[PDB]
């Protein structure tokens, strides 16, 4: 499937996207581009739109 990260962070904003077996690998997929990239805060994922959140 198709999941998409949106990025609220203080310094990096914006949309990236990914293709994952389920969400809970997505979300490590995920969690380490935001890490890899600087971004540390606090997230939600919504089943409805394949939709993770990330914000700083």
């Amino acid at each position: 499937m198709q999941y998409k990260l949106i990025l609220n962070g203080k310094t990096l904003k914006g949309e990236t996207t990914t293709e994952a077996v389920d969400a809970a690998t997505a979300e490590k997929v995920f969690k380490q581009y935001a890490n890899d990239n600087g971004v540390d805060g606090e997230w939600t994922y919504d089943d409805a739109t394949k939709t993770f959140t990330v914000t700083e």
